[PDB]
C-alpha cells in the first residue's frame, strides 16, 4: 500500500519537500511534472530525497515545451501531463496530490485531471513564509508555520484507468498525434424531458455528472463491450430455434439416446453475408432454415434435455438475468414411446429447475427462465389441439410448487388474414379466469383491427411484432394508455421486412418513434439459431437500424421489458433491486474501454 | 397396477374408468370448473393405460342456481377434445332443466331424473 | 382561463381534467346513460385548451342484479374512439361483480373496493 505524490511548479521548485510530510504516517512515492523551464534546479530535490533511499523520485520534464504562452502551447502542456497522470497512476489505489506550485493553468488543469480520474486526497500546501533556504521549511515544522489544508475526499470517477491501455505508453512524440478524446467528452458534457427525468433505476443517478451525461450520447458500433456485460432481458425466444447449425448442433445430435434415428445429411442452405442479409427474405425460407432442427430432432428425450441445457448455458454466457422461452409441448410429443405433451413440458421445467437451483447454490449468476405454451395456430390441423394447450397450460400452472414456472400462453402461426385472432376470442375465458397471462402475435402484415380484437378481446398483455403500428394513431393512443407491451425481434424483422440500410429500401425502423411516443417496447430475439444473433447483437445493431439512438434507451427498454414481464410483485422488486445495483457497476466499469 | 395384477395370474378382473367430477361450488373460485375441465383433458390425454379417463360429471346441488345454461361455452373446449360428459339434474328440477342440460350440456348420459314421467 | 391566468402569474398552478359521471339512476329513462356517454365523445373533440375531458365514470349501479356487465352493449362506443371509464365497484360488492367490470368494462382505475383480500 503506497501513496504517489504528484505534483506540478512553475516558479517554486521547493513545494515538493514541503508536502512530503503532509501526513505523520510517512510517504513512499513522488513524482513531479514540470516543462523545460531552465530556471528549475532538480538537484536540491535529489539531495533531499536522497536522505530518504526508499522513496523513489522520478523528475519528468514537458519535452519542448518551456511556458504556456499560447493555444497550442497549452494544449500540448494539457496532453502531455494527462499523459503523465494516466502513466503515473497506481492500479489499486487512488493518489495523493498536491497544486500549490505552478502559475493558475497548471494548477487548474491538475485540478480539472484529478476530479475526471480521481485522488485519495488532494489538498493544497499554505507556506507563510515561502523557505528558499533548506533549512526553513524544517524550522517551520517544528514551529507548526507551514499549515496544510484540503478540500476534502474526491473519488473522481471510478474505472477510466485501462486508457494507458488503449494508448499504449509512449514517451517519444510531439503534439501532431494526441488524442482528442478528453476534449470530446468536454463537448459530450453538456452538449444536449427527453432525456433528464426519463431516467430509470434511480440508483442511476449516483454516477458522476461525467456519466450522466455520457449515457445520453448517440450509441455506437463500438459498444459491443458494455452490452455485453449490461444484464439483458429476452421475453420472445423460440426453444425450437436454438440449436440450428455447427457445434450446437453437432453436440444436439450427439447427445440423442437413438442416433439411427436421427438424420445427419440435411443442413440448411447458407445466406450470403448472413445474418446481415442483403435481400429481404420471405417467411417460408425463415422457417425452413430451421428445418435441421424443431421438431423431426427433437422428438429424443436426451436430445430435449441436451437443447435446454444448452439454451440455458448460452442465455447465461449472454450475462441475461431473467428470461421467458417459448416452447410447444404438444409439437414434441410421442406417443411411441409414452412420450406426452405433459411428460414433455414436465422434463422441460425439471431441467430448468435444477440448472437454475445448480447456478444458484453455488452462488454464481444465473438466469431465471420462465415457460410460454404457444398455442400454434394450426389453420385446420385438428383445432381441438387449441383446447389441449389451453387445458395443458392451466395444469402446468395449477402444478403450482417451484421455482421454474410457466407464466402465460402465446398464440402466433400463419400470421395471414385467415388465421387472425378475431376466431378463438370465446375459449379464452378459461386461461384468463384461472390466472394465467394471454399473449398475441399479430401485426406483422395484418390489417389494424385485428390488434384491437386480440387487445380488447383476448386482453393479450403482449404484442408480437405489430411493426405497421404507425399508421393506426388510434392503436397507438389506446396501447400506450393502456400499457400494452410490444415484443419485437430487431433481427428478424431486419432479414423477413428490411429498413434502412437495407440496399433498395427506403422503410425504417419504426423503433425510436415506438419510444419517443412511450410505447413499453422490448427487444427481443425470436429464433436464435435461426437469425444467428443472440440478445447483445441484437441490441448493437439499432445503431445501424435507428440511427441517432442514445445509450440510454436501452437502459428504457430493458426497464420497460421489466415492467411488462408476467411476473409476481415481489420478485419483480427483488428483480428491480438486483438489476438496479448490477447496472450501477456495469456504467461504473464500462467507459474504461 | 391392480387391473394388470389380476389379469395376469389369470382370474375374473374389474375394469374400472375414472371420471372427473366437476363439483358444484357456485359462492367461491368459480375458476375450480376451468380446472377441473382443463385437469381431466390433461389426463385422458394420457393415452397409454388399461385404465384412464373417459368423462367428466356435473355433479354438485343441481338446483336452478346451477342448471346447464352457464358454462355450456367452456364445455366447448371439453366436447372439442372428444370427451364424455355426464350431468345430474335429477333432484328438485323442472323438465326444461333436463330439457337443456340435454341440448345444451349434451350430456350422453343423465343422472336420475326420476320426475320425467310428467313431461312426454 | 384560471389555468391560463396562474401560468402567467407564474407561480404554481394545479392542472385539472374533468371526468363525466354517468347518471346514478337505475330507475326513471334508461337513455341517460347513452346521452351522457355521447356527450362525453363530443366534449373529447374540444382538443385546444388546458382543460379537457379525459374519462367518464361508470358509477350507477346500486350493487344489485345490474353487476356492472348490464350497461355493457353502450361501452363499445368510448374504448373505440379512445376514451377512458372509472368503475366504483364499491359499496357492497362479490369480488365476481368487480371481475366482470374490470375484465367487460376494461376500467383503468377502480372506486373502493375495500374487501378485495377476500378474493386472492
Ligand atoms: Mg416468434
Amino acid at each position: 500500500m503506497s501513496r504517489v505524490l504528484l505534483c506540478s511548479a512553475g516558479h517554486s521548485s521547493m513545494v515538493v519537500p514541503e508536502a512530503f510530510h503532509a501526513v505523520p504516517e510517512g510517504f513512499e512515492e513522488v513524482h513531479v511534472f514540470t516543462t523545460d523551464s531552465e530556471k528549475f534546479n532538480p538537484v536540491v530535490l535529489n539531495d533531499f530525497f536522497h536522505s530518504l533511499p526508499n522513496v523513489r523520485f522520478s523528475i519528468t520534464k514537458c519535452h519542448g515545451l518551456a511556458d504556456i504562452l499560447n493555444e497550442r502551447d497549452f494544449e500540448f502542456y494539457q496532453e502531455m501531463l494527462w499523459q503523465w497522470y494516466l502513466t503515473k497512476m497506481p492500479d489499486n489505489e487512488l493518489p495523493y496530490v498536491c497544486l500549490s506550485g505552478g502559475i493558475k493553468s497548471m494548477s487548474a488543469s491538475l485540478q480539472k485531471a484529478a476530479t475526471l480520474f480521481g485522488a485519495q486526497s488532494v489538498f493544497h500546501v499554505l507556506a507563510d513564509n515561502n523557505p528558499r533556504n533548506i533549512e526553513e521549511m524544517f524550522d517551520a515544522l517544528q514551529k507548526g508555520q507551514i499549515h496544510f489544508i484540503e478540500m476534502g475526499y474526491e473519488p473522481g470517477w471510478a474505472a477510466l484507468r485501462r486508457l494507458k491501455k488503449i494508448l499504449p505508453i509512449n514517451e517519444g512524440c510531439s503534439r501532431d498525434n494526441f488524442k482528442p478524446l478528453i476534449s470530446k467528452s468536454i463537448e459530450e458534457i453538456l452538449s444536449n424531458t427527453g432525456k433528464s427525468n426519463q431516467l430509470p433505476f434511480p440508483s442511476l443517478a449516483i454516477l458522476p455528472p461525467i456519466a450522466q451525461q455520457w449515457l445520453q450520447l448517440p450509441l455506437s458500433a463500438n459498444d459491443g463491450a458494455w452490452i455485453q456485460n449490461l444484464p439483458k432481458v429476452d421475453l420472445h425466444c423460440h426453444l425450437g430455434g436454438f440449436a440450428t447449425s455447427g457445434s450446437l448442433l453437432d453436440q444436439v445430435r450427439g447427445a440423442a439416446s437413438e442416433p439411427d434415428l436421427i438424420d445427419r445429411t440435411f443442413s440448411p442452405q447458407e445466406i450470403a453475408g448472413w445474418p446481415r442479409s442483403h435481400k429481404s427474405i420471405s417467411l417460408d425460407k425463415y422457417m425452413e432454415l430451421g428445418n435441421a432442427n424443431g421438431s423431426k430432432l427433437l422428438k429424443d428425450k436426451g436430445c430435449l434435455i441436451r437443447q435446454v441445457e444448452l439454451l440455458y448455458q448460452s442465455l447465461v454466457n449472454d450475462n441475461v438475468a431473467y428470461a421467458e422461452i417459448r416452447c410447444s409441448p404438444n409439437n414434441y410429443a410421442d406417443k411411441n414411446k409414452n412420450r406426452s405433451a405433459w411428460v414433455v413440458l414436465q422434463d422441460i421445467n425439471d431441467t430448468f429447475t435444477r440448472l437454475i437451483t445448480e447456478a444458484k447454490q453455488k452462488n454464481q449468476f444465473y438466469c431465471h427462465v420462465n415457460l410460454l405454451v404457444i398455442a400454434s395456430r394450426k389453420f385446420s390441423g385438428d383445432l381441438s389441439d387449441i383446447s389441449k394447450h389451453l387445458a395443458l397450460a392451466i395444469t402446468a400452472m395449477q402444478q403450482g410448487e417451484g421455482v421454474c414456472r410457466i407464466v402465460g400462453v402465446d398464440l402466433a402461426g400463419f400470421e395471414n388474414k385467415e388465421t387472425r385472432a378475431s376466431y378463438y376470442e370465446h375459449d379464452f375465458k378459461a386461461v384468463h379466469r384461472c390466472g394465467l397471462a394471454v399473449t398475441a402475435h399479430a401485426g406483422e402484415n395484418d390489417d389494424p383491427e385485428g390488434i384491437w380484437q386480440a387487445v380488447y378481446s383476448l386482453h393479450a398483455r403482449r404484442l408480437g411484432h405489430a411493426l405497421n403500428l404507425l399508421e393506426a394513431p388510434d392503436l397507438m393512443r389506446t396501447v400506450i394508455e393502456r400499457k400494452i407491451g410490444v415484443e419485437m425481434c430487431p433481427y428478424a424483422n431486419y432479414q423477413i421486412k428490411g429498413f434502412a440500410p437495407m440496399p433498395n429500401f427506403s422503410a425504417l425502423y419504426p423503433l425510436k418513434k415506438y419510444l419517443e411516443a412511450g410505447i413499453l417496447v422490448s427487444v427481443n430475439t425470436d429464433n436464435i439459431g435461426i437469425s444467428g444473433a443472440n440478445l447483445s447483437e441484437n441490441l448493437l445493431i439499432l445503431a445501424d437500424l435507428c440511427p441517432g439512438i442514445s445509450r440510454m434507451d436501452v437502459l428504457t427498454i430493458i426497464r420497460n421489458s421489466i415492467e411488462t414481464a408476467f411476473i409476481s410483485h415481489d420478485f419483480r422488486m427483488e428483480l428491480l433491486k438486483f438489476f438496479d445495483r448490477k447496472i450501477y457497476d456495469v456504467c461504473l466499469i464500462s467507459i474504461k474501454n
